[PDB]
C-alpha cells in the first residue's frame, strides 16, 4: 500500500523507489554458470566425461594430442549453448533497447528515457508506442474515456481488451492523487483507490490499469500515472525459469554410462593385472589406461544425440502433413514416443467448438430445431400467458448476453469472451428476432424483427465469473421504461435463490442424458428507488428472490473424426482418461457419443463426501488418504472417467501417477481452465483455432486440434527411439570394439596398450570416420507415414523396452567382444606380429575396422534412399585419400598387395556373415507388414 502524489516529484524521484532498469547476469554471470552447470552435474555421464577432461590436467596423464582434447569438451560447450546464450544475449538486448526508449513527460515538456521514468509523474503515451511500465489511466483521447489495449507480449491474450478512465478524472489540468495495494502476483486482478481534491474517493480496478508490455490504440494517446516500480512490476514475478525436464532414455543412458565405466575399469585393472604390476605406479597406470578406454564414446554421443533433438524438431516443423506445429522446449523433444496415458479435456481439444441449440423447454412445452413456426409467430406478435413467457424468455436470451458484433454485406457476425452464448445469438435472430450492434461500453440495445425497431439499455451488469457461475444484469426500457433484473448461470447456485419450483431438477436431469448442455435463466420486476439504493455502493443484496423462466439445450459438433482417433488409440494399446469438470451424466453422454466405451464395458460411479466414473470431490479424497490403493485400481482399468475437476486435483493426479509408476504421460489441454496439468506434464501440447491461447502458447508442442498428435505419436515417436536405440548401439558399438582392438594389442604385445593407436587416428576416427553413417541412420525409416494409421500395433514392441535394458547392453557387448576378437587375432596371426612390421599390422586393423563399421552400417538399412546411399561412399573416398597424404606419418607403407585384398575380404566376409545371416533368419522369423 502506497499513496502517489504526482507534485511530490524528489521523494520518489530520488531513491525510495526502483529503477526501471531491469539486470539479468552481471557481476553474478559467472556465479550462474556452474549452478545451471550442476543440473548437468547432477547426471552422472557428464560427471564421468567432465573427469577424463580433468584427469590430464596433472602434467603426468598426457597421453594424446591436446587437438584429442579441446575439441570434444569445447563443441558439446558450443552446443549446450548455442540454443540459450543467444537467447539471453538478445534478452538483454532488447532489455536495453527498451530501457532507453524516449518518453515525453507533462510536467517536464520533454522526452525522457525509460531510466529517466518514475513513479507519479503524468505521462502522454500515443497509439503508436507500447506501455512502458505499470500505470493507471486517468484521462484518454476519448471523452468516453474508454480504450482497447493489447497485451499479446504481458498474457497470452491476443484480442484487444476494454479500458475505462476515471469519470470524475476524465474532464481533467489539476493535480490528482492515487492510493495503491502492495505487489502480487495475480494476473488478472488490481485494486486501488483515488483521491482529488477536499479528498473526494474514486474507485478503481483492472478495468482502468495499464501494466508494463500493453499496446495502446483506438485513441491517439491518453494521459497514464506510473504505479509500480521495476521490480514491483508483475512480469517480474508472474515469470518463473522453466524446470528441468528428463526423458527416460537419458536417464537409461546415464545407467548404462556407469555400466560401461564399471565394464572398462575392470578391464582396466585385467590388463594391469596380466602385465605383471610392474613399473612400481600402480594407479597412474590405471587411470591412463582408463582414460584411453574412455576417449570415444561418452563425448560423441552427446553431440550425436543433440543433433538428433535438431534434426527432429526439424521433420516435426518440416511436414506438410503436419502444417503449423510448434516446438516450446526442446529439451525433451522424445519421451512422446514411449507414452502410455492420455489426460486431456473435452472443450476444443475433443470437440469443434461449433455450438448448435437443439431443445428448449418451457411450463411442459418442449420446442426443438423443428417447429419454429410457433416461435416466429410469437417474435411477430411481440410487436397466451405461455405466449408472454415465451416471448419474454426470447429478450431474455437477446440481452443477458456479453456478446460483441460485427457488420458486413450480410449475415452479421459475433464474437465473445464466451461462444456459447454466441449460439443463443444465433438461435435468436434464426428464430426472427434480430440484434443488432452493442456499445458494451455504453448504454445501447438495438432489437429488430420483422415489426418495429426496439431499443433497450442495460442499468447495470455483473461480469462472469469462474467461481460464481453466475452472471446478472437489471435493464431498463425507453419504449415502455420498466426495471428488467435478470439472471443467468447455472442452477446449482440460483436454484434455492430463485424459487421454491419444482420443475427444474428433472427436467436438468433429462437433458443432462440427452447429452446436452443446459444454463438457466430467472428474472424479477425491480423499481427505480432500489436501483439507486444499490447504485449508492455485497453480493448477497443482489439476490433476493427471482422467478424461474426456463432453460435451454445446446450441443456440440464433435471433433473431426474422433472414432478412428481412439481406434488407433486402443489399437496402439495406449490408455486414455477423461478428466473434466462437467456434469455426470453429460460427461457419460459424450463418451458414448465419441464411442470411447465399446459393447459391454459396464460404468460404475462414484459418490461420496470396464468404466468407472469418479467426482472431483471423491477423486480427492481418494487421492487424500486411501492414496495408493486407489492408484493400484485405476492403472489396470482401460478408460477413467472424472467430473468437476478444479485444476490442482487434475495437477495431483499427474503427479502422483508420474511419481507411482515412473512412466511418462501426455497431458493435453486448451485454455485457463487447465493451466497446471501442462506446466507439471512430461509433454504439453497446444491447441490452436480456439478463444483460450495463453495454455498453448505455455505449452511444449502445438497441434491444430487432435488429428496431429496421433500422426506424431505414432509415426514420429516411435521412428525416433527407434533411431536412438540405433545411435546408442552403434556408438558402444564401436567404440567397445577399438577398445577390444587395443586390450588384445596388449595382451598379444606386454609393452603398453598406447603403443597402437595414438595422434590423430583416433581423433579422426572419433570425428570424421564414423558420424556420417551416424546421421544417416538418423535419417533412414521403414514404414511410410500414409501407413502408420493401419498398423498401430508396433506400439505394444516398445512399451516394454526390449531394446534398451541389461540384457541388450550385454548382447551389444558381446557382438562387440566377437568382432574387434576375430579381426585383431586374425590380423595378428596372417601378419606375423613384431615390430618391424607394426606399421602394417597397425594400418591394416584400422581399415579393416572402419570399413567393417561402414558396411555393417550398410547391413542395418531398412530403406535405401537417394540421399543417404552417398554418404557413406564419401566417407570411404576420404579415408582412401587421407592415407597417402592427410594423415601420411602413421602407418605409412605399402599395404597395396594381392594377398592383403585377399584377407582383408575373406576376414570381413568371416566378421560380417553371421549378423547379417542372424537378420536375415529374424526377418525369416517376425515378418512385419
Ligand atoms: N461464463 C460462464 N460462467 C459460469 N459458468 C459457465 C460459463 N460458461 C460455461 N459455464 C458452465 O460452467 C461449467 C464450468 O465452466 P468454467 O468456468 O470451468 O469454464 P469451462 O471452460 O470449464 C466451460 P466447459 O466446461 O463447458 O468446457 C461448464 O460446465 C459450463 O457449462
Ligand atoms: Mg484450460
Amino acid at each position: 500500500e502506497r499513496e502517489i502524489h504526482p507534485d511530490t516529484t524528489p521523494v520518489y524521484d530520488r531513491n525510495r523507489y526502483v529503477s526501471n532498469e531491469l539486470s539479468n547476469a552481471k557481476y553474478n554471470a559467472v556465479t550462474f554458470v556452474p549452478t545451471l552447470l550442476y543440473e548437468q552435474f547432477k547426471f552422472f555421464y557428464n560427471l564421468y566425461f567432465l573427469v577424463v577432461a580433468l584427469s590430464q590436467a596433472v602434467p603426468a596423464l598426457r597421453i594424446g594430442y591436446l587437438s584429442s582434447y579441446i575439441v570434444p569438451l569445447a563443441f558439446v560447450l558450443t552446443v549446450t549453448m548455442a540454443k540459450e546464450a543467444i537467447d539471453d544475449i538478445q534478452r538483454r538486448r532488447r532489455d536495453r533497447e527498451s530501457n532507453n526508449e524516449l518518453y515525453h513527460v507533462i510536467t517536464r515538456n520533454r522526452s525522457i528515457p525509460s531510466k529517466d521514468l518514475k513513479v507519479g509523474d503524468l505521462i502522454k503515451v500515443h497509439k503508436g508506442d507500447r506501455i512502458p511500465a505499470d500505470l493507471v489511466l486517468l484521462q484518454s483521447s476519448e471523452p468516453s474515456g474508454e480504450s482497447f489495449i493489447k497485451t499479446d507480449q504481458l498474457d497470452g491474450e491476443t484480442d484487444w481488451k476494454l479500458r475505462v478512465a476515471c469519470p470524475l478524472t476524465q474532464n481533467l489540468i489539476n493535480r490528482i492523487s492515487i492510493t495503491a495495494s502492495a505487489p502480487e502476483k495475480s494476473i488478472h486482478k488490481f485494486l486501488g483507490k483515488v483521491t482529488y481534491k477536499d479528498s473526494t474517493s474514486n474507485p478503481l480496478s483492472v478495468d482502468n490499469t495499464l501494466w508494463a508490455n500493453t499496446v495502446l490504440a483506438s485513441s491517439g494517446f491518453c494521459i497514464a500515472c506510473v504505479v509500480y516500480t521495476g521490480r514491483d512490476t508483475r512480469q517480474a514475478m508472474n515469470t518463473t525459469t522453466a524446470k528441468v525436464k528428463t526423458g527416460l532414455l537419458e536417464l537409461e543412458i546415464n545407467s548404462i554410462s556407469k555400466i560401461l565405466c564399471a565394464c572398462v575399469f575392470a578391464l582396466s585393472i585385467l590388463l594391469v593385472a596380466f602385465a605383471g604390476f610392474h613399473n612400481d605406479d600402480w594407479y597412474i597406470d590405471i587411470l591412463r589406461y582408463l582414460i584411453l578406454f574412455s576417449t570415444i564414446i561418452p563425448v560423441s554421443l552427446r553431440v550425436n544425440l543433440d543433433l538428433a533433438k535438431s534434426v527432429y524438431a526439424h521433420q516435426i516443423e518440416h511436414d506438410k502433413t503436419i502444417p503449423e506445429t510448434i516446438v516450446r522446449t526442446s529439451t525433451i523433444p522424445e519421451d512422446l514416443g514411449r507414452i502410455e496415458y492420455l489426460l486431456s479435456d473435452k472443450t476444443g481439444t475433443l470437440t469443434q467448438n461449433d455450438m448448435q441449440l437443439k431443445k428448449i423447454h418451457l411450463g411442459t412445452v418442449s420446442y426443438t430445431s423443428e417447429t419454429l413456426d410457433i416461435v416466429s409467430d410469437y417474435v411477430q406478435s411481440l410487436v397466451k400467458d405461455m405466449s408472454f413467457r415465451v416471448r419474454d424468455m426470447i429478450l431474455t436470451l437477446a440481452i443477458c448476453h456479453n456478446v460483441t458484433p460485427t457488420f458486413e454485406d450480410d449475415e452479421l457476425t459475433y464474437q465473445a469472451a464466451s461462444p456459447d452464448e454466441i449460439a443463443i445469438v444465433k438461435f435468436t435472430e434464426s428464430v426472427g428476432l434480430s440484434l443488432f450492434k452493442r456499445d458494451r461500453h455504453s448504454i445501447s440495445l438495438l432489437h429488430e424483427h420483422s415489426g418495429k425497431t426496439l431499443n433497450y439499455e442495460i442499468l447495470q451488469v455483473f461480469p462472469f465469473n469462474s467461481d460464481s457461475k453466475r452472471m446478472g444484469i437489471i435493464v431498463r426500457d425507453e419504449q415502455l421504461d420498466e426495471y428488467w433484473f435478470m439472471q443467468k448461470g447455472a442452477d446449482t447456485v440460483m436454484s434455492k435463490i430463485v424459487e421454491s419450483n419444482d420443475w427444474l431438477e428433472e427436467e436438468t436431469g433429462n437433458m443432462a442424458r440427452e447429452g446436452l448442455r443446459t444454463l438457466v435463466i430467472g428474472r424479477k420486476k425491480l423499481n427505480k428507488k432500489i436501483y439507486e439504493q444499490f447504485q449508492k455502493e455485497i453480493t448477497k443484496y443482489l439476490e433476493h428472490d427471482l422467478e424461474l423462466l426456463g432453460l435451454t439445450g445446446v450441443e456440440d459438433k464433435l471433433q473431426k473424426d474422433v472414432k478412428s482417433s481412439i481406434e488407433l488409440l486402443r489399437n496402439a494399446g495406449i490408455k486414455i482418461w477423461m478428466l473434466t469438470g462437467d456434469k455426470v451424466e453429460t460427461a457419460r453422454c459424450v463418451s458414448i457419443s465419441a464411442k470411447l466405451i465399446s459393447r459391454g464395458q459396464y460404468v460404475h460411479t462414484i459418490t461420496k463426501v470396464a468404466c468407472l466414473l469418479i467426482d472431483g470431490e471423491s477423486l480427492g479424497m481418494f487421492l487424500k488418504h486411501y492414496e495408493q490403493e486407489f492408484f493400484d485400481v485405476v492403472v489396470h482399468l482401460p478408460t477413467v472417467i472424472a467430473c468437476r475437476c478444479t485444476p490442482q486435483q487434475k495437477a495431483d493426479v499427474a503427479l502422483v501417477i508420474r511419481k507411482m509408476t515412473g512412466k511418462r504421460v501426455c497431458c493435453i489441454g486448451d485454455g485457463g481452465n487447465d493451466v497446471s496439468m501442462i506446466q507439471c506434464a512430461d509433454v504439453g501440447v497446444g491447441i490452436v483455432g480456439k478463444e483460450g491461447k495463453q495454455a498453448s502458447l505455455a505449452a511444449d508442442f502445438s497441434i491444430t486440434q487432435f488429428c496431429h498428435l496421433t500422426e506424431l505419436l505414432l509415426w514420429h515417436g516411435r521412428n525416433s527411439y527407434k533411431r536412438s536405440a540405433k545411435l546408442a548401439q552403434f556408438v558402444m558399438h564401436r567404440g567397445l570394439i577399438i577398445a577390444i582392438c587395443q586390450a588384445v594389442y596388449s595382451i598379444c604385445s606386454l609393452f603398453e596398450p598406447i603403443a597402437l593407436y595414438q595422434g590423430w587416428l583416433m581423433v579422426g576416427y572419433a570425428t570424421c570416420y564414423t558420424m556420417a553413417p551416424v546421421f544417416s541412420l538418423t535419417l533412414d525409416h521403414d514404414i511410410e507415414e500414409s501407413l502408420t494409421k493401419i498398423y498401430p500395433e508396433l506400439y505394444k514392441e516398445l512399451t516394454e523396452g526390449k531394446s534398451l535394458s541389461y540384457k541388450t547392453f550385454f548382447v551389444w557387448v558381446l557382438l562387440s567382444l566377437f568382432q574387434g576378437s576375430v579381426i585383431q587375432l586374425f590380423s595378428q596371426a596372417f601378419t606375423s606380429l613384431l615390430d618391424t612390421d607394426f606399421t602394417r599390422m597397425v594400418a591394416i586393423s584400422f581399415t579393416a575396422l572402419v570399413v567393417n563399421e561402414l558396411i555393417m552400417v550398410a547391413l542395418e538399412i531398412y530403406t535405401w534412399n537417394k540421399t543417404m546411399l552417398v554418404t557413406e561412399i564419401a566417407t570411404l573416398l576420404f579415408y582412401i585419400v587421407s592415407v597417402p597424404f592427410l594423415g601420411d606419418y602413421f602407418d605409412l607403407g605399402y599395404m597395396t598387395t594381392v594377398n592383403y585384398y585377399a584377407g582383408l575380404l575373406v576376414i570381413l566376409l568371416i566378421s560380417i556373415f553371421p549378423v547379417w545371416t542372424a537378420k536375415a533368419i529374424y526377418r525369416r522369423l517376425h515378418p512385419p507388414s
